[PDB]
DNA sequence: CTTG
DNA sequence: GGAAG
DNA sequence: CTTG
DNA sequence: GGAAG
């Protein structure tokens, strides 16, 4: 089956991803920015116990590390959500290169009606952050019944950061450039972590999907085996139902 | 003096005006209009005693007369103010021909710096209403301590009627047409009931003002002797101060 | 009085 | 709510 | 939690 | 006030 043939490509069997070909990202600040340190709002025990196993898993994975940083933004409550709005304001803008889904789907011709849809799991976390940029994203973590108060920060591209979708989309485009060159018959649409492969025949779509999964896993990305729509005539992609070249 | 030389022209000495050359006005209705009868809101004794001497004076002058009309609009409280909004909605629109004061003053050249300013008193009441149009403006009048409940209406162009300023301005323009032809040296600005005469010299402005007062009184209009600004180098007209050709 |  | 009729 |  | 981080 598809799960056994590509253990590296699926998040279920391949471990947390890491885009090994992508250099750790440096995040340039605006010309006048200085660090901002926002105090952590006290959070209830209920919220803290809910967040704690997530933080611990991220620490175990090396996605969070301890730090001391002049930057600090608050965590809110369960799973942690960081309010990065004051960091976002101080980070230099980049051109938005992610196409809107309407325009992205215009590149889907009627000759290609066999579809494979993959969604990458924990996509942003596959991209490393350069150590010089890690302090930007620090937050406070308290363990009252352990007695650890200090900051943690991210070693990977974080959720809530304004440039994460664009930086991820650009990174994956670099990493799939050769796949496109090696498979000029296939149509590959990329929308951040949502991928559509289109082919002429079931065999072609089958062979391309095998190549794409092999490529994604080798590069360090991980797709959701549970959500994958593999070699179907009808798929759901980006909120559309793709059927008979329609929509 | 100016008051003794032109007794007919001044409201103080000439009686209520009546534009004897102007035919009684017929007020056309919109194509779909039918009469509207709005109930008179009960008014306090204090308001009624305040309004009463005004109504009685207008009755004595023949400006109000008794009637029975399918139209009725309310009086509000002291001096009476009629709410003619529902009549105004049913009366056919006319082109607004009264110039705005800014544009009206553009016709004042610097060669004419001697001014006379007159304001006509009770101007609208100088224009008669045709008996066919009188019922349009009816209202209810109650005298509880006399025991008279019934309608009255206007025999002259009423306050609060949307076309009164334009109809009056057009009427006075017809009546002063010959004065303009007989005095081509003078500048005469008309803004409804507010008149400015301009001349080159004090003698000219003096002679023109004598002619204008004689003409106005003969036609049945009445100017306020108290407010008149006669043959001055500096006058207030339409909210402006006219001095040295400025403003 | 009702209709920024 | 105050400007208007 | 703050920021038609 | 609820959509966002």
């Amino acid at each position: 089956t598809w799960l056994s043939d590509f253990p590296q490509a699926w998040a279920e069997t391949g471990g947390m991803g890491l885009a090994v070909r992508q250099a750790p990202l440096i995040i340039p600040l605006k010309a006048t920015s200085t660090p901002v340190s926002i105090k952590q709002y006290p959070m209830s025990q209920e919220a803290r116990l809910g967040i704690k196993p997530h933080i611990q898993r991220l620490l175990d994975q090396g996605i969070l590390v301890p730090c001391q940083s002049p930057w600090n933004t608050p965590l809110l409550p369960y799973r942690p959500v960081q309010d990065l709005r004051e960091v976002n304001k101080r980070v230099e803008d980049i051109h938005p290169t992610v196409p809107n889904p309407y325009n992205l789907l215009s590149g889907l011709p009627p000759s290609h009606q066999w579809y494979t849809v993959l969604d990458l799991k924990d996509a942003f976390f596959c991209l490393r952050l350069h150590p010089t940029s890690q302090p930007l994203f620090a937050f406070e973590w308290r363990d009252p019944e352990m007695g650890i108060s200090g900051q943690l920060t991210w070693t990977r591209l974080p959720q809530g950061f304004k440039n994460s979708p664009t930086l991820f989309d650009e990174a994956l485009h670099r990493d799939l450039a050769d796949f496109r060159i090696q498979h000029p018959d296939l149509i590959l649409l990329q929308y951040v972590d949502d991928l559509l492969l289109a082919a002429t025949s079931e065999l072609d779509c089958q062979q391309g999907t095998r190549a794409l999964l092999q490529t994604l896993g080798n590069l360090g990305y991980r797709a959701s085996a549970k959500k994958a729509q593999i070699c179907q005539k009808q798929v759901k992609y980006l909120g559309y139902l793709l059927k008979e070249g329609q929509r």
